[PDB]
Protein backbone atom coordinates (compact mmCIF):
# COMPACT_ATOMS: atom_id res chain seq x y z
CA UNK A 1 0.00 0.00 0.00
CA UNK A 2 1.01 3.64 -0.56
CA UNK A 3 -0.11 5.06 2.84
CA UNK A 4 2.20 2.65 4.71
CA UNK A 5 5.98 2.44 4.14
CA UNK A 6 6.92 -0.96 5.48
CA UNK A 7 10.24 -1.93 3.91
CA UNK A 8 13.76 -1.71 5.37
CA UNK A 9 15.91 1.11 4.07
CA UNK A 10 15.27 4.73 3.21
CA UNK A 11 11.86 6.17 4.16
CA UNK A 12 12.48 9.91 3.75
CA UNK A 13 15.41 12.21 2.94
CA UNK A 14 16.54 12.07 6.56
CA UNK A 15 15.05 8.78 7.76
CA UNK A 16 15.86 5.09 7.41
CA UNK A 17 14.31 1.93 8.84
CA UNK A 18 16.85 -0.51 10.28
CA UNK A 19 16.12 -4.13 11.02
CA UNK A 20 12.75 -5.83 10.89
CA UNK A 21 9.67 -3.70 10.08
CA UNK A 22 7.87 -5.52 12.90
CA UNK A 23 10.33 -4.22 15.58
CA UNK A 24 12.18 -1.43 13.74
CA UNK A 25 14.94 0.94 14.74
CA UNK A 26 14.75 4.30 12.99
CA UNK A 27 17.84 6.16 11.84
CA UNK A 28 17.80 9.97 11.59
CA UNK A 29 20.47 11.82 9.61
CA UNK A 30 21.06 14.98 11.68
CA UNK A 31 23.91 16.42 9.63
CA UNK A 32 26.91 15.47 7.56
CA UNK A 33 28.50 13.66 10.51
CA UNK A 34 25.69 13.18 13.03
CA UNK A 35 22.91 10.64 13.49
CA UNK A 36 20.24 9.54 15.96
CA UNK A 37 18.39 6.28 16.57
CA UNK A 38 14.73 6.08 17.62
CA UNK A 39 13.20 3.00 19.37
CA UNK A 40 15.34 0.29 20.95
CA UNK A 41 13.98 -3.01 19.59
CA UNK A 42 14.64 -6.59 20.79
CA UNK A 43 18.03 -7.91 21.89
CA UNK A 44 18.23 -10.75 19.34
CA UNK A 45 18.22 -8.23 16.46
CA UNK A 46 21.50 -6.67 17.62
CA UNK A 47 23.62 -7.96 14.73
CA UNK A 48 20.87 -7.38 12.17
CA UNK A 49 20.40 -3.75 13.20
CA UNK A 50 24.16 -3.20 13.52
CA UNK A 51 24.78 -4.49 10.00
CA UNK A 52 22.00 -2.28 8.60
CA UNK A 53 23.30 0.72 10.54
CA UNK A 54 26.80 0.23 9.12
CA UNK A 55 25.29 0.34 5.62
CA UNK A 56 24.33 3.99 6.23
CA UNK A 57 26.79 5.21 8.85
CA UNK A 58 30.45 4.88 7.92
CA UNK A 59 31.68 5.86 11.41
CA UNK A 60 29.32 4.80 14.25
CA UNK A 61 31.01 7.29 16.62
CA UNK A 62 28.80 9.77 14.76
CA UNK A 63 25.66 8.24 16.32
CA UNK A 64 24.98 10.80 19.04
CA UNK A 65 21.44 10.15 20.33
CA UNK A 66 19.15 7.17 20.95
CA UNK A 67 15.52 8.11 21.69
CA UNK A 68 13.45 5.56 23.64
CA UNK A 69 9.66 5.65 23.93
CA UNK A 70 9.27 3.23 26.85
CA UNK A 71 10.65 0.42 29.00
CA UNK A 72 8.98 -2.64 27.45
CA UNK A 73 11.29 -5.46 26.41
CA UNK A 74 10.63 -4.87 22.70
CA UNK A 75 11.52 -1.15 22.85
CA UNK A 76 14.86 -1.17 24.66
CA UNK A 77 16.34 -4.68 24.22
CA UNK A 78 19.15 -3.51 21.93
CA UNK A 79 20.55 -0.89 24.32
CA UNK A 80 23.01 -3.07 26.28
CA UNK A 81 24.27 -4.82 23.14
CA UNK A 82 24.80 -1.91 20.76
CA UNK A 83 25.77 0.80 23.25
CA UNK A 84 29.38 -0.57 23.53
CA UNK A 85 29.64 -0.15 19.74
CA UNK A 86 28.34 3.47 19.89
CA UNK A 87 30.95 5.32 21.97
CA UNK A 88 29.39 8.81 21.64
CA UNK A 89 25.68 7.94 21.99
CA UNK A 90 23.42 9.43 24.65
CA UNK A 91 20.25 7.49 25.41
CA UNK A 92 17.30 9.86 25.85
CA UNK A 93 14.42 8.46 27.88
CA UNK A 94 11.84 9.55 30.41
CA UNK A 95 12.58 9.59 34.13
CA UNK A 96 10.37 6.54 34.71
CA UNK A 97 11.89 4.67 31.76
CA UNK A 98 15.38 5.37 33.16
CA UNK A 99 14.29 4.11 36.59
CA UNK A 100 13.26 0.78 35.08
CA UNK A 101 16.86 0.19 34.03
CA UNK A 102 17.94 0.74 37.67
CA UNK A 103 15.61 -2.00 38.96
CA UNK A 104 16.99 -5.53 39.07
CA UNK A 105 13.49 -7.02 38.92
CA UNK A 106 12.49 -4.89 35.92
CA UNK A 107 15.73 -5.66 34.08
CA UNK A 108 15.16 -9.35 34.87
CA UNK A 109 11.79 -9.44 33.10
CA UNK A 110 13.21 -7.59 30.07
CA UNK A 111 16.10 -10.02 29.71
CA UNK A 112 13.92 -13.11 30.15
CA UNK A 113 11.46 -11.98 27.47
CA UNK A 114 14.27 -11.08 25.05
CA UNK A 115 16.11 -14.35 25.77
CA UNK A 116 13.01 -16.30 24.73
CA UNK A 117 13.30 -14.78 21.22
CA UNK A 118 16.84 -16.04 20.53
CA UNK A 119 17.16 -18.55 17.73
CA UNK A 120 18.73 -21.74 19.05
CA UNK A 121 22.53 -21.53 19.36
CA UNK A 122 22.26 -17.73 19.00
CA UNK A 123 24.65 -15.83 21.27
CA UNK A 124 24.43 -12.14 22.18
CA UNK A 125 27.28 -9.59 21.95
CA UNK A 126 29.16 -8.22 24.93
CA UNK A 127 26.80 -5.96 26.89
CA UNK A 128 26.89 -2.72 28.87
CA UNK A 129 25.34 -3.12 32.30
CA UNK A 130 21.74 -1.92 32.26
CA UNK A 131 22.55 0.43 35.14
CA UNK A 132 25.61 1.84 33.31
CA UNK A 133 23.82 2.85 30.09
CA UNK A 134 24.80 6.40 28.93
CA UNK A 135 21.34 7.79 29.67
CA UNK A 136 20.01 11.32 29.99
CA UNK A 137 16.52 11.64 31.40
CA UNK A 138 14.14 13.89 29.45
CA UNK A 139 11.05 15.70 30.74
CA UNK A 140 7.50 16.13 29.47
CA UNK A 141 7.48 19.09 27.08
CA UNK A 142 11.28 19.20 26.66
CA UNK A 143 12.60 20.24 23.25
CA UNK A 144 15.41 17.99 21.97
CA UNK A 145 17.74 20.04 19.75
CA UNK A 146 19.26 17.07 17.97
CA UNK A 147 20.66 18.93 14.95
CA UNK A 148 20.33 22.08 12.85
CA UNK A 149 17.13 20.83 11.18
CA UNK A 150 15.96 18.29 13.78
CA UNK A 151 14.07 19.55 16.82
CA UNK A 152 11.75 17.05 18.53
CA UNK A 153 9.43 17.59 21.49
CA UNK A 154 8.98 15.03 24.25
CA UNK A 155 5.30 14.44 25.06
CA UNK A 156 4.18 12.28 27.98
CA UNK A 157 1.81 9.61 26.70
CA UNK A 158 1.06 7.24 29.56
CA UNK A 159 -1.56 4.50 29.50
CA UNK A 160 0.02 1.80 27.37
CA UNK A 161 2.71 1.82 30.07
CA UNK A 162 3.22 4.18 33.01
CA UNK A 163 6.47 5.60 31.56
CA UNK A 164 5.56 5.99 27.87
CA UNK A 165 6.53 9.12 25.92
CA UNK A 166 6.34 10.13 22.25
CA UNK A 167 8.55 12.42 20.15
CA UNK A 168 7.13 15.08 17.80
CA UNK A 169 9.02 16.65 14.91
CA UNK A 170 6.80 19.62 14.11
CA UNK A 171 8.96 20.72 11.14
CA UNK A 172 8.13 17.41 9.44
CA UNK A 173 4.72 16.87 11.12
CA UNK A 174 6.22 13.53 12.22
CA UNK A 175 5.25 11.71 15.41
CA UNK A 176 7.19 8.74 16.79
CA UNK A 177 4.26 7.45 18.84
CA UNK A 178 5.57 4.14 20.20
CA UNK A 179 2.65 1.93 21.28
CA UNK A 180 0.36 4.74 22.50
CA UNK A 181 -2.06 4.32 19.56
CA UNK A 182 -1.96 0.51 19.77
CA UNK A 183 -0.92 -1.98 17.09
CA UNK A 184 -1.76 -1.04 13.52
CA UNK A 185 -3.72 -3.86 11.84
CA UNK A 186 -2.01 -4.39 8.48
CA UNK A 187 -4.79 -6.54 7.05
CA UNK A 188 -7.70 -4.27 7.99
CA UNK A 189 -6.25 -0.77 8.29
CA UNK A 190 -7.37 0.01 11.88
CA UNK A 191 -5.73 0.38 15.30
CA UNK A 192 -5.80 -2.47 17.82
CA UNK A 193 -5.68 -1.04 21.36
CA UNK A 194 -2.70 -1.83 23.61
CA UNK A 195 -3.97 -0.66 27.00
CA UNK A 196 -1.60 -2.41 29.40
CA UNK A 197 -1.42 0.02 32.32
CA UNK A 198 -4.25 2.60 32.62
CA UNK A 199 -7.26 3.15 30.35
CA UNK A 200 -8.05 6.74 31.36
CA UNK A 201 -4.41 7.76 30.86
CA UNK A 202 -4.29 6.00 27.47
CA UNK A 203 -7.38 7.83 26.24
CA UNK A 204 -6.26 11.17 27.74
CA UNK A 205 -2.92 10.84 25.92
CA UNK A 206 -4.75 10.29 22.62
CA UNK A 207 -6.93 13.37 23.28
CA UNK A 208 -3.79 15.46 23.74
CA UNK A 209 -2.02 13.97 20.72
CA UNK A 210 -5.06 14.64 18.53
CA UNK A 211 -4.51 18.35 19.28
CA UNK A 212 -1.04 18.43 17.70
CA UNK A 213 -0.70 20.21 14.35
CA UNK A 214 -1.90 17.86 11.61
CA UNK A 215 0.42 14.90 11.18
CA UNK A 216 2.03 13.98 7.89
CA UNK A 217 3.99 10.96 9.17
CA UNK A 218 3.01 8.67 12.03
CA UNK A 219 5.60 6.14 13.15
CA UNK A 220 4.49 3.68 15.85
CA UNK A 221 6.63 1.03 17.53
CA UNK A 222 5.76 -1.70 15.04
CA UNK A 223 4.95 -1.94 11.36
CA UNK A 224 6.66 1.00 9.67
CA UNK A 225 5.63 4.52 8.66
CA UNK A 226 2.05 5.71 8.14
CA UNK A 227 1.16 8.74 6.02
CA UNK A 228 -1.74 10.52 4.37
CA UNK A 229 -5.04 10.08 6.18
CA UNK A 230 -3.63 7.30 8.40
CA UNK A 231 -1.25 9.80 9.95
CA UNK A 232 -3.70 12.72 10.03
CA UNK A 233 -6.46 10.62 11.64
CA UNK A 234 -4.33 8.25 13.70
CA UNK A 235 -4.83 9.59 17.23
CA UNK A 236 -8.58 10.04 16.73
CA UNK A 237 -8.94 6.55 15.22
CA UNK A 238 -6.91 4.91 17.98
CA UNK A 239 -9.21 6.60 20.52
CA UNK A 240 -12.30 5.36 18.64
CA UNK A 241 -10.97 1.79 18.45
CA UNK A 242 -10.29 1.78 22.19
CA UNK A 243 -13.89 2.81 22.89
CA UNK A 244 -15.08 0.13 20.45
CA UNK A 245 -13.24 -2.54 22.41
CA UNK A 246 -14.66 -1.24 25.71
CA UNK A 247 -18.20 -1.46 24.36
CA UNK A 248 -17.50 -4.93 23.04
CA UNK A 249 -16.23 -6.06 26.44
CA UNK A 250 -19.32 -4.68 28.17
CA UNK A 251 -21.65 -6.30 25.62
CA UNK A 252 -20.12 -9.70 26.26
CA UNK A 253 -19.93 -9.35 30.03
CA UNK A 254 -23.60 -8.32 30.01
CA UNK A 255 -24.21 -11.69 28.34
CA UNK A 256 -22.55 -13.39 31.33
CA UNK A 257 -19.25 -14.14 29.58
CA UNK A 258 -15.96 -14.33 31.42
CA UNK A 259 -13.04 -12.18 30.29
CA UNK A 260 -11.44 -15.35 28.94
CA UNK A 261 -13.83 -15.70 25.99
CA UNK A 262 -13.05 -12.27 24.51
CA UNK A 263 -9.39 -12.73 25.49
CA UNK A 264 -9.26 -15.87 23.34
CA UNK A 265 -11.11 -14.21 20.47
CA UNK A 266 -8.68 -11.26 20.57
CA UNK A 267 -5.70 -13.61 20.63
CA UNK A 268 -7.23 -15.51 17.69
CA UNK A 269 -8.06 -12.40 15.67
CA UNK A 270 -4.96 -10.35 16.53
CA UNK A 271 -2.11 -12.57 17.77
CA UNK A 272 -0.80 -13.53 14.32
CA UNK A 273 0.80 -10.19 13.53
CA UNK A 274 3.27 -10.11 16.45
CA UNK A 275 3.96 -13.86 16.69
CA UNK A 276 7.64 -13.54 15.71
CA UNK A 277 8.54 -11.05 18.49
CA UNK A 278 5.96 -11.83 21.21
CA UNK A 279 7.09 -15.15 22.72
CA UNK A 280 4.87 -18.01 23.84
CA UNK A 281 1.77 -16.99 25.76
CA UNK A 282 2.49 -13.28 26.10
CA UNK A 283 -0.02 -12.12 23.49
CA UNK A 284 -2.99 -13.97 25.01
CA UNK A 285 -1.89 -12.83 28.45
CA UNK A 286 -1.51 -9.26 27.19
CA UNK A 287 -5.07 -9.38 25.85
CA UNK A 288 -6.28 -10.66 29.23
CA UNK A 289 -4.46 -7.94 31.19
CA UNK A 290 -5.90 -5.30 28.86
CA UNK A 291 -9.45 -6.54 29.33
CA UNK A 292 -8.90 -6.66 33.09
CA UNK A 293 -7.78 -3.03 32.96
CA UNK A 294 -10.75 -2.03 30.80
CA UNK A 295 -13.14 -4.06 32.97
CA UNK A 296 -12.04 -2.32 36.18
CA UNK A 297 -12.53 1.15 34.72
CA UNK A 298 -15.69 0.54 32.69
CA UNK A 299 -17.61 -2.24 34.48
CA UNK A 300 -20.81 -0.88 36.10
CA UNK A 301 -20.74 -2.57 39.51
N1 LIG B 1 2.56 -5.25 19.57
C1 LIG B 1 1.92 -5.94 20.63
C2 LIG B 1 0.78 -6.69 20.37
C3 LIG B 1 0.16 -7.37 21.41
C4 LIG B 1 0.66 -7.31 22.70
C5 LIG B 1 1.79 -6.56 22.96
C6 LIG B 1 2.42 -5.88 21.92
C7 LIG B 1 3.65 -5.05 22.20
O1 LIG B 1 4.04 -4.21 21.42
C8 LIG B 1 4.44 -5.22 23.47
C9 LIG B 1 4.50 -3.87 24.11
O2 LIG B 1 5.39 -3.02 23.78
O3 LIG B 1 3.61 -3.62 24.98
FE1 LIG C 1 4.89 -1.49 24.85
FE1 LIG D 1 5.67 -2.78 21.52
Amino acid sequence: HMLRLSAPGQLDDDLCLLGDVQVPVFLLRLGEASWALVEGGISRDAELVWADLCRWVADPSQVHYWLITHKHYDHCGLLPYLCPRLPNVQVLASERTCQAWKSESAVRVVERLNRQLLRAEQRLPEACAWDALPVRAVADGEWLELGPRHRLQVIEAHGHSDDHVVFYDVRRRRLFCGDALGEFDEAEGVWRPLVFDDMEAYLESLERLQRLPTLLQLIPGHGGLLRGRLAADGAESAYTECLRLCRRLLWRQSMGESLDELSEELHRAWGGQSVDFLPGELHLGSMRRMLEILSRQALPL
